[PDB]
């Protein structure tokens, strides 16, 4: 199974994710107390990269999907043959897409068969403090043909261009209607 | 510039405060006279919730700081930046007001407005407090630099909707005690 | 695993360091209460010699670094993969080195045949007219926390006085930290 | 030159000093009419910080000296030659050192040269009223190639964690064999 281990590395590599309340009209929200992002079906979800210092232009930064739970982390995180049979980059079975960006690229592990998606680095913009990159969940937690509403982690990692790796950090995921009101709740009962 | 308006709205909200005097040892206090919250640095800052009748389960509190000069109402206050470097794992570095020992609070940057604030469940108790948090000195420059400001509290319901509002004036200074009774005698 | 015993030696073979502080914004800084430099990133470490008798031409100094952990000091200390990468700054100096020596024309590199570690040697040079110590300028090329390479592990750098011939004259060391901001992180070890 | 101007500031930074007297046992005693201490080389001199509010967590507090004279206020105030030959965590070429204290920082200036030792600012006790350093001169004001009679002056600053002026103050110093017979002479003219 793929590491799921905290490294901020050479570079203070950290996630970091909008504050952006609990509110119906939020399509993803952010749980500190959870380090759970709740968002909504092919909807964007900003993640945030900081550095302590600029990584060089090459340097790459993958997402790939894992079950939580440990009977199931040997099992491939991928959509429901539903959602499967819905982009002209993305692989229709991968769960984890990037939006906005047209130098995105999604690889099936020749050996793991995982799914991931990478992208270049590229240093916050003018006023900014932090990258983002924004995903799209491309099936809900409760799809049955899927994750089944089985808890997920995103890893993300920062690697240099020849794959080195720089750092590692991870948030777990729901993807459901209302994140607003599944955040709100799921805090309430912890 | 949000609402500062007083409403009691339907459930006869207003606040109250702790009656802790200006002796040396305090670390908080509230005028009356001046309707004005004296606090140190990060230290607990209790706010009371008064309501007539019971909020329904789902009821939310909201803090946000604005300035109280009408030149600098537009401004957002935060906290400045030597502070903002300066965590509890929950909290915004650039946030002026936290809550402390609620693990259900919840911290919002308004996509729109960009101005902070920190949402908590209404928990019936005689009186529901909460426990504010300023990480912020009034004289901190590059932050209030001696600007005065309010906190705005409202109460909301689970949607979102208005049920009432209300405000009080801040300063965050080393000896609240001796600042009250300084600015009491003027 | 070479040696780290302290030597003064038979010259009064002594290292000094500058005393500067632990600003915001220093670039390296030596802490005495540690025995512990904190330096950044590919910058100037200044490491200052002090003799109580003149080595003769021909006497050279030798830098190299160890894993200060039992568990790791026969782990060769080198470059991780990421930054051994070459570069067109690399000069003079082996990529995979992690110490290099900055503005000296005459430092000359080692890959030990037979225990594969790194070292970088200089000519001893007396201090200059109005000195009492001789300055060498390292740079350490890999950060503490680099993934693949130092990976957190705390390191020594070992300084020796050497002959012509290569013969042990005196030895010193020091810990090490490569970090992004050496004022605050000395700060905060001495509490 | 370093300011020596009077800043209690805003958190009312002032310097106290014990009440020692001038008995021939003394090793540190200060002249409130000469604004000037008169300790024995190397020995314990404590000074007092006195606060009317506390500073934050991260507050420090420097130590240095230069000389009292307008004609030799640019000289770096250092040891002697025969006293700076090589003591623990202080470098040797430094007049005043800090006792007791493992987080201890000294500072050769870059661009000024000027020597300082810097402590983190403690709160006083629950019970005290007050911050006591206690400080070392480890030259004598008589040294031959130092001092060398010139009369000198202790500054000490409180700044916040990134160096920022918070509040000064000043007194004179005169280290020698018998700091209560230099001080009750000295208080007699
Ligand atoms: C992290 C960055 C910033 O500095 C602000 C808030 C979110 N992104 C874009 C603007
Ligand atoms: C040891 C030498 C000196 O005599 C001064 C201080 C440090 N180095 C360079 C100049
Ligand atoms: C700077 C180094 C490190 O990276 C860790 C913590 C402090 N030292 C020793 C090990
Ligand atoms: C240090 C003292 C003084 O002030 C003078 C000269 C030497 N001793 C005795 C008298
Ligand atoms: C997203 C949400 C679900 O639907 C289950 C897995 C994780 N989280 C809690 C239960
Ligand atoms: C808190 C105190 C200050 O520091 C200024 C703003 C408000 N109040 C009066 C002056
Ligand atoms: C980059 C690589 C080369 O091409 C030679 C010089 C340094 N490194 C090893 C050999
Ligand atoms: C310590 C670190 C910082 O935070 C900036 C100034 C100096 N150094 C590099 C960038
Ligand atoms: C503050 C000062 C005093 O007044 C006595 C107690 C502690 N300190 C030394 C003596
Ligand atoms: C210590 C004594 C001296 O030797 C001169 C300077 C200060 N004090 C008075 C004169
Ligand atoms: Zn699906
Ligand atoms: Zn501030
Ligand atoms: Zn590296
Ligand atoms: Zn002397």
């Amino acid at each position: 199974v793929p590491s799921q281990k905290t490294y901020q590395g050479s570079y203070g590599f950290r996630l970091g994710f909008l504050h952006s309340g609990t509110a119906k009209s939020v399509t993803c929200t952010y749980s500190p107390a959870l380090n759970k992002m709740f968002c909504q079906l092919a909807k964007t979800c900003p993640v945030q990269l900081w550095v302590d210092s600029t990584p060089p232009p090459g340097t790459r930064v993958r997402a790939m999907a894992i079950y939580k739970q440990s009977q199931h982390m040997t099992e491939v995180v991928r959509r429901c043959p539903h959602h499967e049979r819905c982009d002209g980059l993305a692989p229709p079975q991968h769960l984890i897409r990037v939006e906005g960006n047209l130098r995105v690229e999604y690889l099936d592990d020749r050996n793991t068969f995982r799914h991931s998606v990478v992208v270049p680095y590229e240093p916050p913009e003018v006023g900014s403090d932090c990258t983002t990159i924004h995903y799209n969940y491309m099936c809900n937690s409760s799809c049955m043909g899927g994750m089944n509403r089985r808890p997920i982690l995103t890893i993300i990692t920062l690697e240099d261009s020849s794959g080195n790796l720089l750092g590692r950090n991870s948030f777990e995921v729901c993807v459901c209607a209302c994140p607003g009101r599944d955040r709100r709740t799921e805090e309430e009962n912890l």
